[PDB]
Formats: C-alpha cells, structure tokens, sequence
C-alpha cells in the first residue's frame, strides 16, 4: 500500500492507505482530509494531524459540491505553512478523487478532462461516479463564468 502523490504537498488514498503512519510522517502529512460518513479518523488519539471530516456517501444524489470551499480552506491552510495534506476515502478513490480534481480546477486553473487525465495518471484505479462528473462539469461552468 502506498499513497498517491497528486502534488507534492497533496496525497490521494483510500482506507488502507491512511492507515501507514510511518509513511505519512516520512512525507511531511498534518492534514487529513475524511471523506467518508463511516470511517475512523486513523492516528486521532495519537495527536499528530489536523483532521477536517467531509460526511458523504458512495450514492448517486450525494452532494460534493458543498464540501468544495470547505476543503479548499483546509488545503491552502497545509500549503501555507509547507506541511502536506492526505485526502482519503474508499478502494474507488471516487469521492477523494472529485475533491482533488477540483481544486487543480481552481487553484491551477486546469479544465475538468486535462486535470482528470492528470489524476488517472497517478493514481490509475478511480471508480466512475456519474454524479461527481456532472458536479465536476457544472463547477466547471462556474469557475469559466465567475462563481
Ligand atoms: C471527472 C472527469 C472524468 C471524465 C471526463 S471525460 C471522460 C471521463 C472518464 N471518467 C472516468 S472515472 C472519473 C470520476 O468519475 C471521478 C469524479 C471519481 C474522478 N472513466 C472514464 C472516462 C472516459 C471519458
């Protein structure tokens, strides 16, 4: 199990990927980012990360969009102080995976298909959800239109 780097501050995984401690200290980690409504907040007792929790589900009407300047406040916040930031959810990486892509939307100003192809490179198993695409998309149209 190893954890995927996106950016060099920003680490993609899923429920076992979080779990190795020793690999995230080796990577210079204080931000954890949840994305899930059912999993531990992994190292919690131990005190060694800041933990930000997005609740959301694996469905086809869950609502990512929400979670969007929340978890981009938590990212810059890693990125100001030169600490890295792990991003984790479950084996299909979808939830985790939308998050990620949209904040190479905003921050480094990519189109949705240049930054999903830049993802899929480093992390090759991402599981297709059809609702994240279309929030992905309609984000998209904001970011072009200024919202
Ligand atoms: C996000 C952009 C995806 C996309 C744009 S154009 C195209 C795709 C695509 N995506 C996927 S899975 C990606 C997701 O659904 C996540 C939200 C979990 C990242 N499989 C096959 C294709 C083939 C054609």
């Amino acid at each position: 199990a190893e954890l995927t780097p996106i950016l060099p501050f920003l680490f993609l995984g899923n429920e076992q990927d979080a779990q190795d401690l020793d690999t995230m200290q080796r990577l210079n980690i204080g931000y954890v980012i949840n994305v899930t409504t059912h999993l531990p907040l992994y190292h919690y007792e131990k005190g060694l990360f800041n933990y930000k929790r997005l609740p959301a589900t694996d469905s086809n009407k869950q609502n990512l969009r929400q979670y969007f300047e929340e978890a981009f406040e938590f990212i810059e916040e890693a990125h100001q102080c030169g600490k890295g930031l792990l991003i984790h959810c479950q084996a299909g990486v979808s939830r985790s995976a939308t998050i990620v892509i949209a904040y190479l939307m905003k921050h480094t100003r990519m189109t949705m298909t240049d930054a999903y192809k830049f993802v899929k490179g480093k992390r090759p198993i991402i599981s297709p959800n059809l609702n994240f695409m279309g929030q992905l998309l309609e984000f998209e149209e904001d970011l072009n239109n200024g919202v």
